[PDB]
Order: C-alpha cells, then sequence, then structure tokens
C-alpha cells in the first residue's frame, strides 16, 4: 500500500527499466518527470544525492513529487530498484523461484552491465569503435534460450533491464543519432539486420510486444525526439578511428 | 546435495567475493586455482566461455575440477553468484527480510560497480589522478550507516561484494603497487588514514573481523605477492602527471 513515486525522463533507459518492471507487478505508482540533463530542480537532491534519474521514494506520507517527504525512503540505482520491485509484489513472479533460473536473470543483467552497457554508451557518446559493441552484443546474444522466450527462460527483471537499451539502439541507428561514423553506422545497421543477429532481433519484437513495452514508451519517432534533447548528443559531431 | 565448484584466485577480488558469500552460507564447496592470466586451461572455456575468474560449476556428477561435466550448470559474474548463493542458503539470511533494507544492500553493490570499481581500474592501472577515487570512495562511505554497522544494518552479500576491494587497497598502497606515482600514492594513504575516512576504515575492521574474512584471505604480505603477478599491475612501473 505504501506510495512509489518515480522520477523520470522519456529518454533515459535506465528509468524506462524501471517503469517496465512495475507494469509487469501490476503496481500503482506516480512517475514525475525531470529535466535532469538540462535543469535539475533545486529538490532532486533530496530524492536522489546523486542526482542522477531514475529516483524513487517508498512510503511516508503522500505528497506532490516535487515536495518529497523525509519521511519517505530514497532509492538510488535502476537494477536495485528492480529487484526491490520483485521483492515487494512477489506474487507478479518478476524472478523465477528455481535459483538455477533466477541466476540465469542475474548473470544476464551482469552481462549487459559489464560488458554491452559500456559499449552502448562509448559508441553513442564518444564514437569509439563499433566492433566491441558489435561483439559485445553477440556474446549477450548467446546468453538468450536459443529456441524463444525470455532471458530466463520466462519473463524476468533481467530483460526489463535490458530492453530499453536494445529496443532504443535500432530507431537511433535509423535517425543517425550517435557520433559514431558514417562508415560504423552503416556497418551497425547492416549487423543488427544480418543472420548474425536474428536471435536478438527476436528477443527485441519479443520483448516489445508485452504491454509494458507499450505503455512505458513514446514511439520510435517520439523516442529519437526525446534523445535529441541530450546535449552530449551534439548534432554534427562524429569521431573517426 | 549438488555440488559447488568455485574457480578462483587468490590475486582476484572478484573471485573473493563469492569465497566469502559461501563462507557465510555455510555451503560445502570446492575452490579450484586457475592462473587466467597467464596460462588458462583449454578446458576453462568450458566452465565460462568468457574466460574469467570467478566461475561455478553447480550440479551435475562429482567430477575432478579440471574434467567438468557437461550436466552442471555453469554460472558466470561473480553478483550473480552472490544472489544465487543467498538464494540456495535462505536460512543463512545473507540478505535482509525487509524489501529496504534489502534495496539498500543492491543499492550498494550498484554504486561499488558503476562508480567506485572504475575509479580503482583507472588508478591502479593507468595512473591517472587520485581525487575522482577518493571522491567516489566518500560517496560510498557516505551510503553507509554513520553510525555503525554493514552495508544493509546486518552483514549482507553487499559486504562481501565490497571487501575484497577495500582491503586489497590498504596493502597495495604500502607495497607501492599500482601504476600510480609515489605523490599520489602517498596522498591516498595520508586520505585513507585522515579522519575524512574514519568512517570507512571501521568497516573495512568490521568486515576482515569476521571469519568469512580471515579464512578467504592469504595474509596482507601474501596477497601483495599475488597481485605481483598480475600483468596489469605492471611491478616496478609508475606512471607520472
Ligand atoms: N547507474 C544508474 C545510471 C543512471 C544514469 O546515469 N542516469 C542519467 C540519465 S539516462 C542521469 O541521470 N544522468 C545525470 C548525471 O549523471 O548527472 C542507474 O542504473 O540508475
Ligand atoms: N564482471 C566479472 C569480472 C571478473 C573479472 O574480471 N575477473 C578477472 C580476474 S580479477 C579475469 O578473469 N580477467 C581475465 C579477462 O578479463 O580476460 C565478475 O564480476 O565476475
Ligand atoms: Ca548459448
Ligand atoms: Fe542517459
Ligand atoms: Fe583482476
Amino acid at each position: 500500500t505504501k506510495q512509489i513515486t518515480l522520477y523520470t525522463a522519456t529518454f533515459s533507459p535506465y528509468a524506462h527499466r524501471v517503469r517496465i518492471a512495475l507494469e509487469e507487478a501490476g503496481a500503482e505508482y506516480t512517475t514525475y518527470d525531470v529535466d535532469i540533463l538540462r535543469n535539475m530542480p533545486d529538490w532532486f537532491p533530496l530524492v536522489n544525492p546523486l542526482k542522477k534519474i531514475p529516483a524513487m521514494t517508498f512510503g511516508g506520507p503522500e505528497v506532490p513529487p516535487d515536495q518529497p517527504s523525509p519521511e519517505s525512503a530514497k532509492i538510488a540505482e535502476s537494477l536495485a530498484m528492480l529487484e526491490f520491485i520483485a521483492d515487494l509484489f512477489p506474487d507478479a513472479k518478476l524472478l523465477p523461484t528455481d535459483p538455477v533460473l533466477r541466476a540465469r536473470a542475474r548473470t544476464f543483467m551482469a552481462l549487459y552491465e559489464n560488458y554491452v552497457n559500456g559499449q552502448f554508451r562509448d559508441v553513442w557518446f564518444l564514437g569509439t569503435p563499433a566492433d566491441p559493441l558489435l561483439q559485445a552484443l553477440e556474446m549477450l546474444q548467446g546468453a538468450l534460450p536459443p529456441d524463444g522466450g525470455f532471458a530466463a527462460g520466462e519473463w524476468s527483471i533481467a530483460d526489463a533491464a535490458v530492453i530499453p537499451f536494445l529496443a532504443r539502439m535500432f530507431p537511433y541507428l535509423e535517425a543517425g543519432l550517435g557520433l559514431y561514423s558514417k562508415e560504423d553506422g552503416v556497418k551497425m545497421r547492416k549487423a543488427m539486420a544480418s543472420e548474425r543477429f536474428a536471435r536478438i532481433r527476436q528477443y527485441v519484437r519479443d520483448c516489445r510486444a508485452r504491454p509494458s513495452f507499450a505503455n512505458t514508451w513514446a514511439g520510435d519517432a517520439e523516442q529519437v525526439e526525446a534523445a535529441k534533447t541530450v546535449p552530449m548528443l551534439r548534432v554534427g559531431e562524429h569521431h573517426h578511428h
């Protein structure tokens, strides 16, 4: 019954993670947009001293999100929020019950966070070479069950962790967003359409088809427009190797 | 009943995490050292295709660790292993039961992984300036309960995740091991002895005092000798300015 407020931003894949999990949980929750990269409100460090989105408050009196209460628990870091939502809503089965299948979910989240996420960041924001990102995506694809299904078989928070980033990749590439070279843009678009990546394309389709994605996605073109507000995505700048 | 085998290396803080959790769980398990950085056995990709330590096998027939069975589950990534051990040994209370306290543990692990570990890597492997690492350590220290205790209050896997790295910092600095300059080494040693970092010193003491640390630590001098075998620590080498 305790209130949940998620501070969010449309462009943010980290915040998208948590919206997906809250949808899958059937939770009652409030979202509040924060212009974190261009105009952070003076009160925002009260809900997250790290000054990052997402931020979550839990419990305390019901208050407007721009008047946060000292009495609410302040939860930081998207993957911590994913596990928190799974803990709060056990009947929603946001993780498997079998320990080995649960470990597949945790391993998948760690493979993404430790080896793929930084490659997405460095290719898009710094224009580093795309081959290491493609190699990391092929590795992550190899962790998926071959015949279909989600990271741990049944849908779990591991898939909430990963789909926000994979789903942005395709329309960002088509719109030319990112500081990578033309050559690497072509390389990535060809690779992600090639037979090499058939499995991860099916994974993306399967994740996007769920109501939790549809109800937390602004649409491809709208998400592209939101990403254009990110200052680090300096239009007209490209890096070459 | 199902066997646990942890592939290990004395120098490795990631492997150390899992040894600590297994000790706290009261698990029966085998450890098997792998010279992963200098002489990886040809069979090791069968237990971890990423070619990283730690690796874990679970279940399957009892076999010599250098003859791994296809029937065992292959678990990768140290933090996934920590959550796995918590799942396997619920009576050991390796996480709190309260959702908010559990989220404190998950947040603390994410703070370390996302903001602290990479600063340790920059300073120790590249010799970049120490101030950003000291700032990240002060942030992590600020997430501890100021009056005492572990990251989530009671001891949890969050403390298994973090103590291997903090516990290596002090003896490595005393040995001058790492690519930072003598000047930054003195700066870090002075800072870590100052009142600024009294709370994290108490944390390191409290974690080290537990049998799970004593039984998984070779001793300060011995751990330093094992770290000198790590190629990227480049023993005898330092970068300046
Ligand atoms: N590790 C965080 C990453 C969050 C993150 O970096 N969020 C961005 C927006 S997509 C942000 O708030 N950036 C602001 C900053 O770093 O100052 C998580 O998993 O929640
Ligand atoms: N994300 C991994 C990191 C493991 C790791 O990097 N292990 C090192 C030893 S400290 C290793 O095996 N390095 C060999 C390599 O990267 O190729 C985990 O949490 O287990
Ligand atoms: Ca596979
Ligand atoms: Fe972002
Ligand atoms: Fe290492």
